[PDB]
């Protein structure tokens, strides 16, 4: 079905902007298209210059407190020229009068590669986790020791990262399963029946007159029937899963209290208050949906493969014979003082039928299935595991621990929890407030205006997904695929027809 | 698990009737005579048998290991899964590697607001504050305030995901589906 895209629900102007400067012709998606027919990825919201008629007099002032920085932070107590890194390499250390006094004496070697890029942004509705939303640089005062991990070195934990651990957690898992069926009939039946009937009757009479009349009679008959009946069939079924993760450390973002990055305050501070989900749903595809409170640096792999296995045997046998004849013997004789009269008629007849009857019809069906994924890790020691995984049966000592330097390397996310992008949001800002509700009703509105649930359902329970406007629907392993109309399963066709030619 | 059933029928009948007239009359010079035979033989035949096997099995296999750098760990690893030859060199080397990184194995449990400083600002009720509120987050969110699974799978608690670990004969998610169907048996005659 050619299903179109019913997506242009056109809305009325609204009120313009005066300080951002746009107007909010606004929109709807409503049908996606559940078919191979016109994909329609049109992105809701519309953008206009308008004319501002009000002064705009509402702006964010320099937080009245201390040194302003050149992006619109401020120092709270300590930021000044003490080796404090936080608006630029040195945008904060512009100018020092004062000697520059180092804040920490001991060796602490910066956070390199690792948990320091904390800020993740995954789509509940999209994939993988995002880049960080705010700046993961900063520190505040006296530096926090993080004096863990596999070699003797020392970390720095950033002021915005309230914890982080070093723990090397590992677990993994297997399954395997058996089934089988089977199933046996045999049936058989013969029929017998004979039949046989004599008739004699002889007539003489003699008081010259003489008589003489003799009558013979014969029958045969018998029919033999014979049936065969056999039934077969069996199956089997096998599904298995395993996973396992190498974790690598775990991180818990600071709740409140919280700095954010010059590009996402910028960003906020353009940013519109009566509702434009146009510019909302941007900035939600910009900076994710929701951010992550605590991740999980690491790893994980997993193998699956399935079989299932079906057979059909079926027999039938018929035999059937049928044999009748018939016997008659007709003799008279008469006799004069001198003449003599004779008659002698015989008559025979035997009849025979023959039907015979076989049907043999076997099936056999088969399925399997096979997925596996891996992630995290350098690209070299990461595949080199995969290749031996996969059918391998060989699994190498020195492999394993090059995976695990390579993870070590190239950690990637595991678990992640879950926290609002709105409960983000800087507080006492220009209208925090009203932004911050604006912006949980705009992603309460994204989290329900699309999804599987607007869509249409698939056929046979196939599992429906969304992947930018195609809703596809992932149809079982016994089905065919898109639309999942055709079984791919006919019951085999039998003709016993005669040959035209 | 395994399992044979086994059953054979046979049946199998004959009968057959057998009669004969003979009637002879005689005239001083007539002669009147009769024979009337009838034959009749029934034969029946029955056989039925049933064979069905099944056959079930199942196998679980977890394994778990930490601590220690990851060359010595996981060279370990390899050779204890399934390698069924082990060294003397390796053990020593994982010595060396954990006594180079340790982790934890027991540990002594004690509350935080036992750990607050004494005569601070507030000290004391924020003790009990903070007693207060580690009660209401052990109390607040568990397995006991989720949902019962099925089939006595044991429920665990992921960052939200309430699933629950369904026992192995048994399939996934929910444990609604069996996974083990009583085999199917279809007697009935070829329709083509
Ligand atoms: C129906 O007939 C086939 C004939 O192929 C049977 O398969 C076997 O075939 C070989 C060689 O053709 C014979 O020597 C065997 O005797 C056959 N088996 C049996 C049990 O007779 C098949 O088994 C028959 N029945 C079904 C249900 O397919
Ligand atoms: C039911 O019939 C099957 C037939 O396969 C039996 O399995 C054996 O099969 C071989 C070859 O087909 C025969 O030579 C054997 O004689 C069969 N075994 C026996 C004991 O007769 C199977 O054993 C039968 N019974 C069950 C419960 O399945
Ligand atoms: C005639 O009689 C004989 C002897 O009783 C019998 O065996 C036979 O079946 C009968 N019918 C015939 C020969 O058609
Ligand atoms: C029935 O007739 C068929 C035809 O040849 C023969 O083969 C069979 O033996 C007969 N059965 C009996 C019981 O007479």
């Amino acid at each position: 079905s050619h299903i179109d895209c019913r997506m242009s629900p056109w809305s009325e102007w609204s009120q313009c902007d005066p300080c951002l400067r746009q107007m909010f012709r606004s929109r709807s998606i409503e049908v996606f298209g559940q078919f191979n027919g016109k994909r329609c990825t049109d992105a809701v919201g519309d953008r206009r210059q308008c004319v501002p008629t009000e002064p705009c007099e509402d702006a964010e002032d320099d937080c009245g407190n201390d040194f302003q920085c050149s992006t619109g932070r401020c120092i709270k107590m300590r930021l000044r020229c003490n080796g404090d890194n936080d608006c630029g390499d040195f945008s904060d250390e512009d100018d020092c009068e004062s000697e520059p006094r180092p804040p920490c004496r001991d060796r602490v070697v910066e956070e390199s590669e690792l948990a320091r890029t904390a800020g993740y942004g995954i789509n509940i509705l999209g994939m993988d986790p995002l880049s960080t939303p705010f700046d993961n640089e900063f520190y505040n005062g006296l530096c926090n020791r993080d004096r863990d991990g596999n070699t003797l070195t020392y970390y720095r934990r950033p002021w915005n990262v309230a914890s982080l651990i070093y723990e090397t957690k590992g677990e993994k898992n297997f399954r395997t399963e058996h089934y089988e069926e089977q199933i046996e009939a045999f049936k058989s039946i013969i029929q017998e029946k004979t039949s046989n009937f004599n008739a004699a009757i002889s007539l003489k009479f003699t008081p010259s007159l003489h008589g003489k009349g003799s009558f013979r009679f014969s029958y045969s008959k018998n029919e033999t029937y014979q049936l065969f009946l056999s039934y077969s069939s069996k199956k089997e079924k096998m599904f298995l899963h395993v996973k396992g993760e190498i974790h690598l450390g775990r991180f818990v973002m600071r709740n409140r209290d919280v700095v954010l990055t010059t590009t996402f305050v910028d960003d906020i501070k353009a940013l519109p208050t009566t509702y434009e989900k146009g510019e909302y749903f941007a900035f939600l595809e910009t900076y994710g949906t929701h951010y992550s409170s605590s991740g999980s640096l690491g790893g994980l792999y997993e193998l699956i493969y399935v079989l299932d296995k079906a057979s059909m045997k079926r027999k039938g046998v018929e035999l059937k014979d049928i044999k009748r004849c018939l016997g008659y013997h007709l003799d008279v004789s008469l006799a004069f003082s001198e003449i003599s009269v004779g008659a002698e008629f015989n008559k025979d007849d035997c009849v025979k039928r023959g039907e015979g009857r076989a049907v043999n019809i076997t099936s056999e069906n088969l399925i399997d299935d096979v997925v596996s994924l891996i992630r995290g890790g350098t690209r070299k020691y990461a595949f080199e595991l995969k290749e031996k995984l996969l059918r391998g049966t060989v699994i190498d000592v020195t492999d394993f621990v090059n995976w695990a330097s390579s993870i070590n390397d190239a950690p990637v996310l595991i678990s992640q929890k879950l926290s609002p992008i709105y409960n983000l949001v800087p507080v006492k800002m220009k209208n925090a407030h009203l932004k911050k509700q604006n912006l949980e009703r705009a992603i309460e509105d994204y989290i329900n205006e699309f999804s599987v649930r607007k869509c249409h359902t698939c056929q046979n329970g196939g599992t429906v997904i969304l992947m930018d406007g195609k809703c596809l629907c992932a149809c079982p392993f016994k089905f065919e695929g898109i639309a999942c109309e055709i079984s791919k399963q006919k019951i085999s066709e039998g003709l016993p027809a005669l040959e035209f030619p």
